[PDB]
């Protein structure tokens, strides 16, 4: 009947209205997204002259102490970047109001589903990729410095948000299931479609797993598709296998969750557990259409997608998406790649 005093709705959501004064400070102008969290509202910040996007949260403990752990990162991680020049979304402050926790961050624009949806699915241009990408890179090298390590564990294009719709700054969101390196303590963790090898097998994870995101979210970014879609993960296991082969026996060897997809044979060699096109057979080579005019053939005839500039491509993705989380590209190498050479 009553939730929170009238405040709140079914859902543990604050009940949106226009126009509403908060705290002698902000005026809540409009509900501009929402998700699992809560709600994100435009709201004009009074003190300081300008609008902000206001993330409220649920008023519901599992969502409050979710959001504190991404409320400590943006601390840590905006404090080691005040000129703000590497691509991690800016904190302004926080507060609880009315039952709900409330991160004020700086105003942004949709994110990089939104913008595939804009193309009809169809791609971004590769220069616009390059662009993402290096961007990307560049946020992760921060990530991985040592006072963060900070594993985002959760890539996807829906947690890359324009600056502006017109243009290619961006900058990543949501660190509420983030950890550091020093304090891993998830098992289950990044969503399906964008998830490593590593965590589908059981093993020890480190900030690799979000470079095989990268991978994944780059591919996607310029054929409009997932790259590796499994509907559980068995299926996504099966669809990585299609593309890149069985994963090498040393890794398989040492994998608690080797037999839930793979089973060992008399000479020590692993095969797949028995729809799909065989081992390694869906090449990347044609998935980008490195020599047939890119995906689709659509970018035949078109400037920036020759032939060079695919293979570069090519081989920057098939780096990320290494089996191996050891010898799987670094962002500092990333960024030295000749894919950003131009
Ligand atoms: O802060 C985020 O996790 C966040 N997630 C979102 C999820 C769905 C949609 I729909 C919008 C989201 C979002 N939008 C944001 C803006 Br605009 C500025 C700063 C942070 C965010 C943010």
């Amino acid at each position: 009947k009553v939730y929170n005093d009238g405040y709140d709705d079914d859902n543990y959501d604050y009940i949106v209205k226009n126009g509403e004064k908060w705290m002698d400070r902000y005026e809540i102008d409009s509900l501009i997204g929402k998700g699992s969290f809560g709600q994100v509202v435009k709201a004009y910040d009074r003190v300081e002259q300008e609008w902000v996007a206001i993330k409220i949260i649920k008023n519901k403990k599992a969502f409050l102490n979710q959001a504190q752990i991404e409320v400590r990162l943006l601390e840590l991680m905006n404090k080691h970047d005040t000129e703000m020049k590497y691509y991690i979304v800016h904190l302004k402050r926080h507060f609880m109001f009315r039952n709900h926790l409330c991160l004020v961050f700086e105003m942004l624009s949709y994110n990089l589903y939104d913008l595939l949806r804009n193309t009809n699915f169809r791609g971004v241009s590769l220069n616009l990729t390059r662009k993402f990408a290096q961007q990307m890179c560049t946020a992760l090298l921060f990530l991985a410095t040592p006072e963060l390590s900070i594993i985002h564990c959760d890539l996807k294009p829906e947690n890359i948000l324009l600056c502006n719709p017109k243009r290619s700054a961006i900058k990543i969101v949501d660190f509420g299931s983030s950890c550091q390196l020093g304090q891993r303590i998830y098992q289950y963790i990044q969503s399906r479609f964008y998830r490593s090898p590593e965590v589908l097998l059981g093993m020890p994870y480190d900030l690799a797993i979000d470079m095989w995101s990268l991978g994944c979210i780059l591919v996607e970014m310029h054929t409009g598709e997932p790259l590796f879609s499994g509907a559980n993960e068995v299926d996504q296991m099966n669809k990585i296998v299609e593309v890149l082969g069985i994963p090498p026996a040393h890794i398989l060897d040492q994998a608690p969750k080797a037999r839930k997809f793979f089973e060992k044979l008399p000479d020590g060699t692993w095969n797949l557990k028995k729809e799909y096109k065989p081992p390694g057979t869906r090449k990347l080579h044609n998935i980008l259409g490195v020599e047939t005019g890119g995906p689709g053939g659509r970018r035949a005839g078109e400037s920036g997608h020759t032939v060079a500039d695919y293979l570069k491509f090519k081989d920057l993705i098939l780096r990320m998406l290494d089996y191996d989380p050891k010898t799987r590209i670094q962002p500092y190498y990333a960024l030295q790649h000749s894919f950003f050479k131009k």
